[PDB]
Parts: structure tokens; C-alpha cells; sequence
């Protein structure tokens, strides 16, 4: 129907799961069609025209962590998970992406680490905690999220972690680090180019960077309606501001950076992680209403934030679970300074 | 059958183009069941080792000019071509190749141009006669392939011609060039990361590099035989000398050069070149025997070096032509000195 009687119908909560499910998948059915090309040929223009076209490109409320703590795991990771089995918990998966990353970053006790966009902080406090002769550097834009770190690394008798509260996109160091990890933060950088040769300057020839970050398989796309039909792209992000590269897209970004290895995660992941955020929001609903209802002043705009963040985890979980996790999924990337 | 079996049938003519066409398509058939993964996650594993294989690695008769002459297309060139229409003659499918490449590598008049493994000098001529001001460099390590382009380029009152014989890989030169294009010459390239690092040094700044190489769209392989029932690959190339890598292989080779573009032409392209040299052949079997047979020294040899060169050409049209182009074709790239 109409995109506003939709929308209406959805704060109202008068669409069901089934329905709602059923409608985000369709939506990115469309995109699939979108994206899919008939012939190699045409498949490499469309993402060359895309990758080119990302090569000319040059707040005020945050959810209390109470909050937080109420809908996602233990430490507040905000970015896909690892499970093992069908009945790991969502603190154990946490916890398995951590390790993941550890890996693939080749992380080594006494090296100097920095983590972009580092969020609620997990990955740094586990680097922090699993290899005491590292100097673990989280880096967010964030304020709340600086002082969140913090207290938990004095909560936790870490001396070894520290804060940089900077936009990336600004900040200047001639600092280097060991060890550079970028764990789903690349998907909101304007200027990738600049980003990567940024980066670069923060390495030494001995430095390893480490990406992750959400992706299709084959296409790259912005996270924005192709049509009028789609009301949820810009429900869920009201601002053009996510890019979903493809696995490979990232290959034709290395103007300062050397590719060393190449994975992908598949997207099951991703749906059992958004899904388990889902259940524990669901499961804490009366808990998290009594929460947000300080700071946002009215119970309609707590009903208001609660689904946004729902109907988030509803799509996520039809976007990545597409196919048995063998569309949109996680790519990563370990590279060398140039 | 026993391969020794299928191979004596063979060269006693006594395979029809049916059998021969079934056979051999079934051998490919098998080599994209061997390449497919079942997942992403996989398929990267998958290519990414072979990519790190690679990473490790560290004649006496010729054809008469007279037989290729008979075979191959007015400049006898020997790689993939460009066919418009079904009724492109292979002469105008040359043409309108070395023409796409002149587009893609942005040659432009005044340019010094390196053709690294230029054959028989069909491109070095195209570029010295369309770009006066420009000077042109062949590079072979065949002499009877330099005298032929020699002879040519004085036929043709073309005086922007040289020719450098030489082994590439042990060729060893300060001079530089604006242009270095590699026409299905890396196939042939034992270790690639080396070669192109020696390509870096003989651009500069302002140099570009085209590279056009047979592929397979989604994996890389050796031309070689997967199992015993292969009596093709073996027969083909009795080396282990030949490399089809992905459509992607080269985004990882960036150590010394920086990707600016990427294309892939359909296999049908290809599999009307080889089927035009086959029919050209065949057309010219008579005229083909006699002119081998001096060289050769008996028809009983004759008949042995044309069988290996026409199932080469009939195996070649199965590979290509497989899913209307879309497993086997070329792929190509245009870089940057880092
Ligand atoms: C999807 S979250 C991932 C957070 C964390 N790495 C994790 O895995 O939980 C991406 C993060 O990047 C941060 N971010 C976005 N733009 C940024 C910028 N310009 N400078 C610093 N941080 C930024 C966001 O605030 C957010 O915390
Ligand atoms: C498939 S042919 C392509 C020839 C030509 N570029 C064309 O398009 O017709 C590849 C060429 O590379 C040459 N070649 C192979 N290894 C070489 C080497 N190490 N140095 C120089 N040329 C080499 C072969 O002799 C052959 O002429
Ligand atoms: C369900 O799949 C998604 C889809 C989009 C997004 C996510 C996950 C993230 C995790 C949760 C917080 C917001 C995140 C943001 C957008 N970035 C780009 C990646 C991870
Ligand atoms: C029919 O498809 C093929 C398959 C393999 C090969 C070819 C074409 C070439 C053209 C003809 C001469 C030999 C060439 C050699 C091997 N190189 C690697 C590429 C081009």
C-alpha cells in the first residue's frame, strides 16, 4: 500500500512478524534483481561504475547503556557475531568474534593496537585482558562511548587501554600502531580512498590492518530505497550515510595498502546475532520502556525508538539470512602499508 | 576408455568432431565441479590458497610462417579476438580487438608502447601504423618471431618499429615506457608477483599497464589434468606451464602497481577466434601438409602437429563457448605504478 500507511501501520504494531518479515524480504528481493547482472561483462561494469563513483565522493541523543545492556550481548558489540552452534548465546558469540578477529589480525602480546569506530569497546577490552603487554587504543566519536570504555577497564583492572574521542575523518596523528582493526566501521566512511590512505599513514612496514565489514557477495550498493515501495531503507537509516561494498570491493582500494588474506563469514551469522538482539530486546520489553522513558519524555517516543531498533533486527535478519547466508554477509580483509 | 586407447584413436582420425566435441566438453564439465564451492566462505578459501601458492613459486622447432599464415587471421595473432556479428571475418575480429585494446590502454599518438610477448607483431604493427609518433617496442623471445615483424614493419614503410629478444624474465633494462601491454602473456608467466614487480620498473608515473589474460570467472587453475580420464590437458600443453587464473586473480597482485580499471569479454569471443582458425585449417589442409612436411620430415609427423593444433582449437571452442561465455573468457586490467 501506501508508504505512509505502512509506516503507520507499523508504529501502531499492527503488522504481525510474518507480515512484517515477509515484506522486508521482498524488498531486498528487489535488490538482489538490482544488482545481479546477466553476463561477467556487465557484472564488472556495474561494479566498476560503483567503485569509481566512490572514488569522486570527498549527535545529540544516544541510547542510554542501560539500554544497551537490555538488548545486546554482554559487551555491547555492535557488529556481527560468530556461532558455533544453534544454542550459543549471543555473550558466547561475542566473545568467538573477538577471538576471530584476534586471528586474522595475527594479534601478538606487546604490540601496539588501535580500533576504529571502536564503539561499546568489547574488542579492545578483550585484546586488553587476553594480551597484558599490549597498548590497546580504542578510537570513537563518541563521548558516552569513551567513558563506558573506561569505566569498564577500571572495573576490570586493566592499565593498558586508552580513548581517542575523534571523528576519524579529522583526526591527526603522526602516532603508529602495530596493529590497526576497522570492525564494521568502513560501511558509514564517506571517503574510503582518503580512509585507507589515512590509515596507512598510522602504519610502519611492520604494521597489519585488519578489516570487517558487512557486504554482498557480488554488487555493492547504498543502503537507500531503489523505489517507492521501499519504506524501509530510510526508516531504518533516514540518512544516505551506509554503504554495503561488495566482498571484493575493497580489493581496488589499495592505492596505500597491500592485500595479505581475504575472508568472508557467512551471513547466518549476522541473522542469528541480529536475531538474538531481537529476543533479548523482546524478552526485557517492560525493563527497556521504563528505561528510555527518562530521556525521551513521552511513551509514544520510547514505543517510537523501541521500533526502530525491532524492525532493525527483523530485516537485518531477512537481509542476511537470504538464501542460507549466501548473499549479504561479512567480508574481511588483512593488509600491509605499501 | 584407456587414455592410450583415445589417444591412438585420435590421431588415426577416427574420432568424429561429435565424440571429440563430447569428450572434451565432459573434461571441462568436470574442472568446473572441481573449481565451484558451495559457499563464499569457501569459494575464498579456495581461491586465496591458490593465490598464496603462487606467491611461492620462484625451443627448437617453430612453425613455418607460411603454416601459421594458413591457420590464423591476416596478422596472425594468437589470442582472443572480437567478433561483432556472426559473419566478423577472423581478420576484422583481429582488427577490432587491437582496436579495443588501443580504447582500454589509452594509447594515444606520441607514446612509447612496450608489447611484452608480442607473437608475431600483429598489435606492435597496429599501434606503429595508427599512431605515427608514437614508437613502438615488441618484446619475443622468438627469433623467428622478430625477423617476421621486422620484415613486416618494412613492408608496411612503418620506421617506429623495434624489437627486443629476450626472455622477459631475464631481461634487464633501465629505459622506461608511457605504455606496457601484456596480451595472454601472463598465462605463460611462472611467477607472476616478480613479473610484475620487473613491469613497475620499467613504468613511471605517468605510465599505464594493460594486462588481458584468459580467465575463469569465479576460480584459477593450472592447465592440467585433474584426474586420469583427462587425456586433453596433458596433450595440449605436455608442460606444467600454463595458468588460467580467476576474472580477479590480479586485484591481489597490487605489491607494486595500483588497479585503475577492470573488464572481462564473454567467451563466445574466444570461441569464435578458435573456431575460425579451425575452419581456416581445415579449409587449407592440403596446402597445410605440404608446406609442413619439408620441416617435419614425415607425413606421419605432419598429420601429428596438425591433430595437436586442431583439438586445441575444437577443445578450446567447448571451453569458452561452455554456458554461452560465461564460465571461460578474458579477463582485463589497466594499472598504475604504486
Ligand atoms: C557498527 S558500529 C561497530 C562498533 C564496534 N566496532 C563493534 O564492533 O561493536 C560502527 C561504529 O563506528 C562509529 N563511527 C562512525 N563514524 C565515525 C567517525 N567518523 N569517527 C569515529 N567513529 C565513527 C559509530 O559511532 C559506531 O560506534
Ligand atoms: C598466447 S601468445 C600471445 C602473443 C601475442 N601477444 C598475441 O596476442 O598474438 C603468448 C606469447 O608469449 C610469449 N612468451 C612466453 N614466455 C615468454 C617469455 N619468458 N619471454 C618472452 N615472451 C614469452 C610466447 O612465445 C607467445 O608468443
Ligand atoms: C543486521 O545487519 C546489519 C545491517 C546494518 C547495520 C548493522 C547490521 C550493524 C550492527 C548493529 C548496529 C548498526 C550497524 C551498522 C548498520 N553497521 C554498518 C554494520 C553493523
Ligand atoms: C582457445 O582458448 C585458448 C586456450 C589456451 C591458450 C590460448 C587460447 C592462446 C591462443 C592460441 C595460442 C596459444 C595461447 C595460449 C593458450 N595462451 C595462454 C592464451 C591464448
Amino acid at each position: 500500500e501506501s508508504i505512509g500507511e505502512i509506516m503507520g501501520k507499523l508504529m501502531q504494531g499492527e503488522i504481525g512478524d510474518e507480515e512484517l518479515s515477509k515484506r522486508i524480504k521482498e524488498i531486498f528481493g528487489k535488490r538482489l534483481q538490482w544488482g545481479y547482472k546477466p553476463t561477467h561483462q556487465q557484472q564488472l561494469a556495474f561494479n566498476l561504475d560503483f567503485i569509481k563513483s566512490l572514488k569522486e565522493m570527498d549527535e545529540t541523543y544516544e541510547l542510554p547503556s542501560a539500554f544497551l545492556e537490555a538488548a545486546f550481548g554482554k559487551t555491547i558489540k555492535q557488529s556481527g557475531c560468530y556461532f558455533k552452534d544453534e544454542t550459543t548465546t549471543i555473550d558466547e558469540a561475542e566473545e568467538a568474534s573477538h577471538e576471530l578477529y584476534c586471528e586474522r589480525a595475527q594479534i601478538k602480546d606487546g604490540q601496539t593496537v588501535l580500533d576504529i569506530g571502536c564503539g561499546q569497546g568489547g574488542l579492545v577490552l578483550h585484546i586488553a585482558q587476553k594480551y597484558k603487554n599490549c597498548h590497546v587504543t580504542g578510537l570513537t566519536n563518541s563521548k558516552a562511548q569513551k567513558n563506558y570504555i573506561l569505566m569498564q577497564a577500571e572495573k576490570l583492572q586493566l592499565s593498558n587501554v586508552d580513548v581517542i574521542l575523534a571523528d576519524v575523518t579529522k583526526h591527526e596523528s603522526d602516532k603508529t600502531y602495530d596493529r590497526i582493526l576497522v570492525i564494521e566501521t568502513i560501511e558509514h566512511m564517506k571517503n574510503i580512498q582518503l580512509f585507507m590512505k589515512k590509515l596507512s599513514t598510522w602504519m610502519t612496514e611492520d604494521s597489519l590492518l585488519f578489516v570487517d565489514h558487512i557486504c554482498h557477495k557480488t554488487f555493492s550498493h547504498h543502503f537507500e530505497a531503489i523505489d517507492e515501495d521501499d519504506w524501509y531503507s530510510g526508516f531504518i537509516f533516514p540518512k544516505g550515510c551506509v554503504t554495503i561494498l561488495s566482498a571484493s570491493a575493497l580489493l581496488y582500494f589499495q592505492d596505500d595498502v597491500t592485500i595479505l588474506d581475504h575472508w568472508v563469514v557467512n551471513g547466518m551469522h549476522m541473522a542469528r546475532s541480529v536475531d538474538a538482539w531481537r529476543k533479548k530486546l523482546d524478552k526485557n520489553m517492560e525493563l527497556a520502556r521504563e528505561i528510555l522513558l527518562p530521556g525521551l519524555g513521552s511513551k509514544e517516543a520510547v514505543n517510537g525508538v523501541i521500533t526502530h531498533i525491532r524492525t532493525f533486527c527483523m530485516g537485518g535478519y531477512e537481509q542476511f539470512s537470504y538464501n542460507n547466508g549466501e548473499e549479504w554477509m561479512v567480508a574481511q580483509m588483512l593488509f600491509k602499508k605499501k
